[PDB]
């Protein structure tokens, strides 16, 4: 909600209180989504000042407050900053911004990252360029310097983040994305590569000195319809865990596919059919094993811009003997959303 | 403070900076309230959109930021989300909401939960239905479908929350409250029962498979006067610790009583006299022992809606040989409040 | 940004998204500032209600959200409340406020605490009176009861805070500051002393029962120029660590000096030259050793009140054999700031 707009500066204060519960069977970790209460809230600000007609500055911070902890010592679990960055936008030369933000390959992966609750499975956090990272400098240009409507690109520089954990670290890397949109059609390509930190290299799973990820995207988004497809591959980047052994590291390679079809009824309903498969190849010891494999069916009802409800059902195709331990049970999720 | 109100949506952004200090003697844990600096702040949002004349959506999130930690590693201590839920309200059919919220038995207990700083001792957090819980679905109806002015009720479904700690877990349970108000008189009844988790059952104190709590309330709240009385009992639900032994668990039974009398002078002052006793019966090993027992005297001066000050004095009646280790010293608390 | 102003109450909701990166060499801890991504955000509220023409109430809370953590388990690192207090201001009698706030000696030290990114090195957090503390009651008077324009003073009472850590605890202490300003000239004196807690006394470095700190300040701040000098000394208060041995405690004495010169071009640029030295004397085992010693050069460009950029360069004078392990490398820091 735009709570401030004066003298060139305009501030948007935003957030949401999401009452959400997941249903599975088990103890719920042969399931996809797990099980039980998963309520949470979000708070953020989006600022934008007009330094002059050509020049704009902006900043953004967004936090996540879990809503299913007790008020004891574990109160904070799951709490974190998703985004925190500032930057400048100059006439048609481009925008530049620095901070904790979405990696460039997410430029592609975001196409199919639209289910009511699940989806976007290959867009992991703190994972080189596919999801939200820390320390990235991102240059983005639109319509090629104002000369070609609809043709955009970006380059992104990723700084080393030697973290406690091999799962959330990264060496320096570079990535870029090119994308073209026209009359409801959108096509994208993204690619980044990086150095892996020493601790990454010590993990029993995956061998290599460099982290690569790329992804392609195609989409039709007009006339209330939304059809979208992503296809991408990664070398030494996706984190995997062998639950039997408890070993962990990165998949040597992954081939990933995501398809999404949605329709927006004018009375509020948005049915969604989606399909996702991601499989790791040449896993030291295991061979070819699926990480993610499912059909998804779901609906969002929008009462208005502020209120909505949804159900998201994962028909999990992962099978039961999965040699990494990936759980095979469906999960259903029901949520009620207030946002401003 | 209502910072946003446009197009059917209205947002209230609220909070308080409470400078507060408690005085006891000791080392301050033969005391009631403990001792020293206890400053804190609160931040929350309350949203409400009008989907149409009969239908309303709403959400709420409220957080607690301790103000007496250092800026080292213990900085976060005491930090948590009190509330986080969203829901819908439909004409006279009722409201429904899901999330982290007040349990139904608090519907009664809130009557006497009005001291300047202390009080509400039996309304514990994460304790089945008496204080704020996680995972509750709550249906509330007012004036019996619009047919009986002043007669209200609610049912509440509580989902299992298998937490790390027996103190903050719960199995599934159900509760309800009925209440009638008329010309300043208010009467209430509340009751919930639940399954106890396995870990609850492993604790050395208390034996049983089910958690019950009920409470009754009576109140006169008109003409600047506030008189209120609560009486309730609980079976296997109230958490107790044996400080000598260090054992812990739930009281087999408790009988609880709370009385409150306050008066609101028109120039700002609100004297408060209150009395509270809560006693656990049949404690494995101990027998009948008081948990809470005191007189309270105190005053709030309201400079206006935004500013106020208060003193709260607990004349602790707990005696010195208390066989559970419950501390017996008075505590005095002085606070200065800014809220918006 | 003033988001609320009605009926005597006015609320300011404020914050900043700071994209910031430090450059050093090493592994970056022979450096001054360390090295890598150091992005963060800040959020706070400042409230003020008018109880009547003479009487005002106010409160403030400000938090710090790190922006360089991953979204794993270390997500919260560096997160804390800087300020949290409430108070009253009465006509010319004075203001009084209680809570987590700046200690009185910071009244002086703030003169030179103006570099773009570094500086204010002797203003430590949770360190008796020089930086932000918890539990202080502060009385401040301006223009001596309205009788002497420009002559101000304050007294401050500091309560014992027995914390886990000797570094962040304190016994009770008292401090005051007197200060005079006139036509761009400002002069200040501040002094506080305190008892040290038992755990403080157990540390291998520093011997004594009392913590003292004082500081003096001189400043010219008019006509776009800013020249400022601080000189202060402390007995048993400044925390020091012997990195070779890993011992830790407080410097027996320190003599501290800080000088700052800045100029504000009307087109936005603010060059800064600064110099800082702080040295501990009579260190059990070491003798006289510098803690802080450097030249600093830097610039801030202000696009407007909301946006700005800066570079801050520390020409570290600490030498390489420093007998406490204090690192000797320069650090450069580049930041981009959005604030509202």
């Amino acid at each position: 909600a735009e709570i401030y707009n004066k003298d060139g500066n305009k501030v948007d204060l935003y957030g949401k209180a999401v009452g959400l519960h997941y249903f599975s069977k088990g103890n719920g970790e042969n399931s996809y989504g797990g099980n039980g209460d998963m309520t949470y809230a979000r708070l953020g600000f989006k600022g934008e000042t007009q330094i002059n007609s050509d020049l704009t500055g902006y900043g953004q911070w967004e936090y996540n407050f879990q809503g299913n902890n007790s008020e004891g010592a574990a109160a904070q679990t799951g709490n974190k900053t998703r985004l925190a960055f500032a930057g400048l936008k100059y006439a048609d030369v481009g925008s530049f911004d620095y901070g904790r933000n979405y990696g460039v390959v997410y430029d592609a992966l975001g196409y199919t990252d639209m289910l009511p609750e699940f989806g976007g499975d290959t867009a992991y956090s703190d994972d080189f360029f596919v999801g939200r990272v820390g320390g990235v400098a991102t240059y983005r240009n639109s319509n090629f310097f104002g000369l070609v409507d609809g043709l955009n690109f970006a380059v992104q520089y990723l700084g080393k983040n030697e973290r406690d954990t091999a799962r959330r670290s990264n060496g320096d890397g570079v990535g870029g994305s090119i994308s073209y949109e026209y009359e409801g059609f959108g096509i994208v390509g993204a690619y980044g590569a990086a150095d892996r930190t020493n601790l990454q290299e010590a993990q029993p799973l995956g061998n290599g000195k460099k982290a690569e990820q790329w992804a392609t995207g195609l989409k039709y988004d007009a006339n209330n319809i939304y059809l979208a497809a992503n296809y991408g591959e990664t070398r030494n980047a996706t984190p995997i865990t062998n639950k039997f052994t408890n070993t962990s590291g990165f998949a040597n390679k992954t081939q990933d596919v995501l398809l999404v079809a949605q329709y927006q009824f004018d009375f509020g309903l948005r049915p969604s059919i989606a399909y996702t498969k991601s499989k790791a190849k040449d896993v030291e010891g295991i061979g070819d094993v699926d990480l993610v494999n499912y059909f998804e069916v779901g609906a969002t009802y929008y009462f208005n811009k502020n209120m909505s409800t949804y159900v998201d059902y994962i028909i999990n195709q992962i099978d039961s003997d999965n040699k990494l331990g990936v759980g095979s049970d469906d999960t259903v999720a029901v949520g009620i959303v207030y946002q401003f």
